[PDB]
DNA sequence: GGGGGAAGGATTCC
DNA sequence: ACGGAATCCTTCCCCC
C-alpha cells in the first residue's frame, strides 16, 4: 500500500548548540528569544531534556525558566545556524527517497514505499538513517514508521527521544480506539474542547456522530480529516511543500499607538523580510499587529503586480494607519507579511 | 444560486 | 507571553 518513514530531530536547537560547543552536553540548556522589553523578557524556543525535566520548555517565559533553573545555560536563538544544519540533514534523507516532504525545520516525511518491502526492512532503513545522520552531523533523531503520514508522526512522538518505532496495521487499529483524540496532529485545545462536548474522546468516537454535526462544530476540513483517520482510510500523499509567505514581526520596547514610534520597528521588519524574500516578488502585503492584550489584528492589500520595497514601505504605513484608526488598543508587536509571489 | 477572489481572523505547532 | 508560516472558515463583493 505505502510505508512512511518520518524523522524529527531531537531538542533540535538546543542540540545544535551542543554540537557547536560540546562542553554544554550534560548541562541543562535553554535557547531563548529575548523580546527586549527588559532583562530576560521573552520566551523559550526550546530546551534540552536535562532542563525539560523540571518544566523548562518551549513557550514559557525565560524569567520563569530562570526561577526554576537559575544556573542553566541560556543561549539566544540563532535560527540561521540551525537552518543550515537542517538543510544538510535534509540533503542526506534525500539519499533514501526522492519522495520527500520537509514539514518543518526539524521534521520531514519520506515515502519509502517502492524502496523497501515490509516493516522489518523499513525499520532497518530507519536505523541506517539514524546512524548515518549521527555520523555526519552528530545529531540524534527519532524515527516513526507507518502506513500514512499522521501515524508515522505519532509513532515518533511515542518513540522520542533518540528512538525509532513502527506502528503496524494491527496497532493502527488499536490506536484508533486507544489514542486520545488530542494526541492527534492538528488537534489543539480549541478543537479538543469542542470535541469533548460531542463526547468524542477517542478517534473511533467520531465514527458515531452525524457528519453534519461534526462539520457544524469543527468545520468540514477538520471533520473529513478525522473521520478519515478513524476509518483507517487517511492517505494524503507525501509532497514537497512550497513557501507561500515570508515575513517578520518584532516586539517594541514599549507598547505604543504613536506612528513615529512604531514606524522604525515596521521598517526594520520590512527590511529583514526583503533580504529573506531573496529573488522572490510578492503581490500581496499584510501588516500585522499584536495589541497590548496579545490579540492579533491585520490589514493588507493585493496589487495587480509585484511590490517594490518603495511600494511596501509606503503601503505598510497606510495599513498601519488603518489599524490604529480601526482599533483603539495599543500595539505591542508590529510586523509585515508578504505573499502571492510571482 | 453559485463561481472566484480578496480580506480579516481563527487555530495549529507541522 | 516569541514568533514563522500553512490551512481553513466566515463575510463581503462583483457578476452572469
Ligand atoms: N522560537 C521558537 N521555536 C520553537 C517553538 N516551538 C518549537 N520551536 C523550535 C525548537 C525545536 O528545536 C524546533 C523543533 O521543535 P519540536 O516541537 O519538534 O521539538 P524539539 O525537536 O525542539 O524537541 P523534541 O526532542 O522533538 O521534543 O522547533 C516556539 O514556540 N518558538
Ligand atoms: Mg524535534
Ligand atoms: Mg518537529
Ligand atoms: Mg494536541
Ligand atoms: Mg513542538
Amino acid at each position: 500500500h505505502m510505508i512512511v518513514l518520518f524523522v524529527d530531530f531531537d531538542y533540535f536547537y538546543a542540540q545544535v548548540e551542543e554540537v557547536l560547543n560540546p562542553s554544554l552536553k550534560g548541562k541543562p540548556v535553554v535557547v531563548c528569544v529575548f523580546s527586549g522589553r527588559f532583562e530576560d523578557s521573552g520566551a523559550v524556543a526550546t530546551a534540552n531534556y536535562e532542563a525539560r525535566k523540571f518544566g523548562v520548555k518551549a513557550g514559557i517565559p525565560i524569567v520563569e525558566a530562570k526561577k526554576i533553573l537559575p544556573n542553566a545555560v541560556y543561549l539566544p536563538m540563532r535560527k540561521e545556524v540551525y537552518q543550515q544544519v537542517s538543510s544538510r540533514i535534509m540533503n542526506l534523507l534525500r539519499e533514501y527517497s526522492e519522495k520527500i516532504e520537509i514539514a518543518s525545520i526539524d521534521e520531514a516525511y519520506l515515502d519509502i514505499s517502492d524502496k523497501v518491502r515490509d516493516y522489518r526492512e523499513a525499520y532497518n532503513l530507519g536505523l541506517e538513517i539514524k546512524n548515518k545522520i549521527l555520523e555526519k552531523e552528530k545529531i540524534t533523531v527519532t524515527v516513526g514508521i507507518s502506513k500514512n503520514k499522521v501515524f508515522a508522526k505519532i509513532a515518533a512522538d511515542m518513540a522520542k527521544p533518540n528512538g525509532i518505532k513502527v506502528i503496524d496495521d494491527e496497532e493502527v487499529k488499536r490506536l484508533i480506539r486507544e489514542l486520545d483524540i488530542a494526541d492527534v496532529p492538528g488537534i489543539g485545545n480549541i478543537t479538543a474542547e469542542k470535541l469533548k462536548k460531542l463526547g468524542i474522546n477517542k478517534l473511533v468516537d467520531t465514527l458515531s456522530i452525524e457528519f453534519d454535526k461534526l462539520k457544524g462544530m469543527i468545520g468540514e476540513a477538520k471533520a473529513k480529516y478525522l473521520i478519515s483517520l478513524a476509518r483507517d482510510e487517511y492517505n494524503e500523499p507525501i509532497r514537497t511543500r512550497v513557501r507561500k509567505s515570508i515575513g517578520r514581526i518584532v516586539t517594541m520596547k514599549r507598547n505604543s499607538r504613536n506612528l513615529e514610534e512604531i514606524k522604525p520597528y515596521l521598517f526594520r521588519a520590512i527590511e529583514e523580510s526583503y533580504y529573506k524574500l531573496d529573488k522572490r516578488i510578492p503581490k500581496a502585503i499584510h501588516v500585522v499587529a499584536v495589541t497590548e492584550d496579545l490579540d492579533i489584528v491585520s490589514r493588507g492589500r493585493t496589487f495587480p503586480h509585484g511590490i517594490s520595497k518603495e511600494t511596501a514601505y509606503s503601503e505598510s504605513v497606510k495599513l498601519l494607519q488603518k489599524i490604529l484608526e480601526e482599533d483603539e488598543r495599543k500595539i505591542r508587536r508590529i510586523g509585515v507579511r508578504f505573499s502571492k509571489f510571482i
